[PDB]
């Protein structure tokens, strides 16, 4: 029971992470030690009234990403929705959906993302987002609804991961507030990386034990 999804929050240095059918709001504190928990672990169906009677309230969120303002896409197997998470309040709501990924993102039909996406994170460039499934990755634009490029292996677009455990998949991910940095997770490990849109680059060395560098997650992952 490790992190299966996360998205960056509009609120500075805050991020929501999803574990099983639960979630936690966190001040991850990118370049600082005061990495702390703000809310939860709490059940999605409890923290999000808009999802109480949904498949998401029942099983949780398995992949997601922030878009713009207080909104994020959340997934659960072949289904997804756009929600306004209403940071630090009662007022969350489902904006679009829930629909199938195939119906929310027509370009995914026939590809390996059709029935589920492993993880994702927002790019700093325009309205672009990167999504992962297996050892493949997608770069999309959510406003104009298209694949910016052909889907290809994670190593092709993210060479710094070749050799690492992320080569073959990501349980979860979210973008950092610090420019062009993202956080990736798989099992007990994570990695902070610096990416550059339209380019194939390293780097950020140090795949690390997540609990080793996230004081605030002890007692929370692994959730059993
Ligand atoms: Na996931």
């Amino acid at each position: 029971g490790y992190i299966n999804a996360a998205f960056r929050s509009s609120r500075n240095n805050e991020a929501y992470l999803f574990i099983n059918d639960k979630y936690v709001l966190l001040d991850y504190a990118p370049g600082t030690s005061n990495d702390k928990v703000l809310y939860g672990p709490s059940f999605v169906r409890d923290g999000y009234k808009s999802l109480a009677k949904t498949i998401f309230g029942t099983y949780g969120i398995d992949c997601s990403f922030d878009t713009e303002y207080n909104e994020a896409f959340i997934f659960y197997e072949n289904f997804c929705a756009r929600i306004d998470y209403a940071p630090h309040s009662d007022k969350d709501k489902i904006i679009s959906g829930p629909k199938k990924i195939a119906d929310m993102f027509p370009f995914f039909k026939g590809t390996v993302f059709e029935n589920g996406i492993d993880a994702a994170f927002r790019s700093t460039k325009g309205k672009e987002v990167y999504l992962f499934k297996g050892d493949k990755y997608a770069r999309i634009d959510y406003l104009t609804n298209r694949l910016v490029q052909n889907i290809k292996s994670i190593s092709d677009g993210f060479p710094c991961l070749r050799g690492t455990i992320f080569e073959a998949g990501m349980d979860s991910a979210f973008a950092s507030h610090k420019t062009n940095e993202a956080y990736l997770f798989k099992g007990e490990y994570y990695a902070r990386i610096n990416f550059t849109p339209g380019s194939t680059n390293d780097i950020m060395g140090g795949v690390k034990k997540t609990l080793d560098y996230w004081p605030s997650l002890r007692g929370i992952i692994p959730l059993e």
